[PDB]
């Protein structure tokens, strides 16, 4: 837990998360994408990130802070994200296809970092795209989901690689059609399959 890390890391980890909702939250996310020496924190800035996420759903800004803090992490040249790539995932991902998620613009941001973690890294953690494409699939095609959530899932799929649209969408496209047929999503649809 951070209350157990050295006073001086807990001080500046409670300073950067005290700036997310802030007018300083543009130095906290180049913060955590330029500063050495953060490998400690690293887990307890992810832990808490995807806590306020689950908190934040109705608050757009919030989101993108979270998902931009994130994207810093996984570029910052003095951290070492691998080990945590398998907790970033599944909170990117609640943001993609979260039900609570109001702004489309969240979605897609979300689903653009969840596209760098499968560009960079599927080659070299075999579990990493099945675990992805497996969930995005699953909310796509479940009628029960909401057009939001769908909408966010087919999104994400779209922009992964031309072999998952000729995979995952296009065999899956006339079956969605047929059975659920959100407008939102059928656009979407008709939009992917005709590139």
């Amino acid at each position: 837990g951070s209350h157990m890390l050295p006073k001086e890391l807990q001080l500046y980890f409670d300073k950067i998360l005290s700036m997310i909702k802030s007018d300083m939250k543009d130095i906290a996310i180049e913060c955590l994408e330029k500063e050495s020496g953060l490998q400690q924190l690293v887990p307890y800035f992810i832990q808490h990130i995807s806590e306020l996420i689950l908190k934040s759903f109705k608050e757009a800004e919030v989101l993108k802070t979270c998902i931009a803090l994130y994207f810093s992490l996984i570029k910052n040249k003095h951290v070492f994200i691998d080990p945590y790539l398998h907790q970033i995932l599944p909170s990117l991902l609640t943001c993609v296809i979260g039900k609570s998620i109001v702004d489309d613009d969240v979605r897609k941001m979300s689903a653009d970092i969840v596209k760098y973690i499968y560009d960079t890294y599927s080659r070299s953690y075999k579990t990493l795209a099945p675990r992805v494409l497996k969930t995005l699939k699953g909310v796509w095609m479940d009628p029960n989901r909401s057009e939001d959530s769908q909408y966010g899932a087919l999104y994400c799929l779209s922009i992964l690689s031309k072999n998952v649209v000729n995979t995952v969408i296009r065999e899956h496209a006339e079956e969605y059609k047929r059975t659920i047929g959100k407008k939102k999503v059928t656009n979407l649809l008709d939009n992917v399959l005709n590139v």
